[PDB]
């Protein structure tokens, strides 16, 4: 697995048998993870960070300023852990990992849900001897896991910080990610998911990423970055290669089948399914203190759906980041997110 | 054989023997397709220009049918309504699909044209038709860009304007979405650098360009109402997949790749201030006509804020915010509300 190979050092827990909620049984399942800091004697200073769609467990690489003394992820006070999701190319079981029935899983990797990841991740935490979680913190896909973690109850998960995220798959997002998968499906190199690993559907992947990358932006943000010279890169000419450069580097270092498997997780997401008759009723079952962090200008996860979260989670504070950035604000305004998270964790 | 033009109802073609693009490139023997409804009065001053959207033909009736008729906005009893096809389009005006007078269609070699070029050649046509004054120019999306450009002829020739869901200048946001769309076409191996044979189009590229465009035309609330999940313990999320494929396919079967490229590139040239003023607000202040600016809050391509700006720098302007949750394509999904707003404005003194 060349994708996992490109990462820094990380741990792998192996679960010999895991039952997916579909009822499919995975065997001898790797779960990659990365932690920083040390558990206290009480084993109750654990902080779980849930990563984004395409990242690895190495949160430091896209959230570097959230780490350190007096920062949100304070390695002096907390044991901070991030576990890689099933379906990802970066160490946990997915299309890229070995199929214990021979050859990697490839196109045949079973469907997994947010709830599957949470269950398997809590198994790993149990093995590490974590007895209580001080907080779970997660953005985008991470915020969906974060919301799901909360259901363990306040006795195991003391606080949550869902960021830029939702309670359930929406038609809007389903459409954007389905569009992205279709770019891959239509790439003749895809061969139904049977492509050889060093001959990826690279155009499909690129295109999927250009689209995704733009949905992560706001109109003001791209307007500041690219604009025309006065009446009478940064110019509009430069848009072309900006779009190409980034999507190319990503297609060179991610797997098509994992992109499909990961985005499909979004379709399973619903915090209410099997639990409550509606989303507000399910949110009301979240008893922990919650800090909901959002931006007005997020084009994927709407301000209003966060306002809804804050309104139905009984002990919740809504934190609106003062920014014009759009969905990737939690990365572009990392310092503001850090302060908000740190302040919340300090009460 | 332009099969795209062939699939249209009957329309007129004006022929301009020589036309100088603002690049300095000279087009020869230039067709300009158009369609009108109604009749000019004796004074030849009851002309309403409708500027079409990026991918439509001049046949406005086919996407705006309810705007036409007695007591409607485009009242064929009061007005001579005309829509002229843009240069670069596959539907009659000069473009990649039309014959190259040096030979064989222009194909990939059709020159860059601007919003200003369309406005110029269109006014030449109106002059031949004997139009002495325009009662109003109405246009949405790309049409709103031409609309804003028409207005600079001054209040003596262009009495009123109705720019809808549009902008004053190309933005990074829109440049990125349309460049992404073009790259889908460039990357399709059937494209052959624009040299594809006309009945072997880069259909996958085109399809994909249009799925993306179609979504940018929507809003989160609109897609959410249309597709969602069964509650806790057509319309399901399963259906999204084929909803996306279906119209994108029908479109890629009935549009030209090269025209898609040429048309979207027009957006890059758009700037009402270039050569005229130091900034967009200064250029907007040069628009003296009454203006009705129609928009939706949830337009993901042309922002509510930029329409608010228009309304603020155009001295005689009213902002009309359509009560809808639809996104950019509201002007089609809520056609009746647009009709009422337009008619109301045209009925004004
Ligand atoms: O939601 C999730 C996102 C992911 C993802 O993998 O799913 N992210 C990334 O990948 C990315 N990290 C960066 O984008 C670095 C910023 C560089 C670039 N966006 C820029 O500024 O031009 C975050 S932002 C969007
Ligand atoms: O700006 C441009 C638009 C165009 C275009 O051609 O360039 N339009 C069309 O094409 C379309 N007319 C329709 O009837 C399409 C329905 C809207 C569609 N997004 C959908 O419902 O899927 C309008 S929607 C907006």
């Amino acid at each position: 697995n060349r994708f996992e190979a490109s990462l820094d050092a990380q741990d792998i827990a192996r679960i010999s048998l895991f039952t997916l909620e579909s009822g499919v049984i995975l065997r001898d399942v790797p779960v990659a993870y990365k932690s920083w800091g040390r558990m206290n004697v009480s084993r109750d200073n654990c902080v779980i960070v849930c990563h984004t769609l395409t990242s690895s467990a190495h949160v430091t690489s896209w959230w570097p300023t959230l780490f350190g003394q007096g920062r949100a992820f304070d390695t002096s006070r907390y044991f901070i852990i991030c576990l890689n999701y099933l379906g990802s190319p970066f160490g946990s079981a997915g299309p890229c990992s070995p199929d214990p029935d021979a050859r990697p899983y490839g196109a045949k990797f079973p469907r997994t849900t947010i709830r599957d990841d949470v269950r398997i991740h809590r198994q790993v935490l149990d093995r590490l001897g974590v007895r209580q979680i001080a907080a779970v913190v997660g953005a985008s896909m991470g915020g969906m896991h974060t919301l799901e973690w909360a259901f363990f109850g306040p006795e195991y998960v003391r606080k949550i910080v869902p960021i830029a995220t939702s309670c359930r798959q929406s038609g809007w997002c389903a459409a954007w990610f389905e569009t992205q998968r279709q770019c891959i499906y239509d790439d003749p190199k895809y061969l139904d998911g049977e492509y050889d690993v060093d001959d990826q559907p690279v155009r499909g992947l690129e295109t999927a990423r250009k689209i995704a990358n733009l949905t992560y932006k706001s109109k003001p943000a791209m307007d500041e970055r690219f604009h025309m010279a006065p009446g009478v890169g940064q110019p509009i000419e430069a848009v072309s290669s900006y779009l190409r450069y980034q999507a190319q580097k990503f297609a060179a270092s991610f797997d098509a089948n994992c992109y499909i498997a990961m985005t499909l997780k979004f379709d399973t997401h619903d915090i209410s399914r099997g639990r409550a008759g509606s989303i507000p009723e399910a949110l009301a079952m979240i008893t922990q203190p919650a800090l909901i962090i959002c931006a007005r200008s997020d084009g994927l996860y709407s301000f209003d759906e966060h306002v809804e979260m804050g309104r139905s989670i009984p002990n919740s504070r809504l934190c609106v980041v003062d920014t014009n950035e759009g969905h990737d604000f939690f990365v572009m305004e990392a310092d503001k997110v850090n302060d908000a998270v740190r302040g919340f964790l300090d009460q």
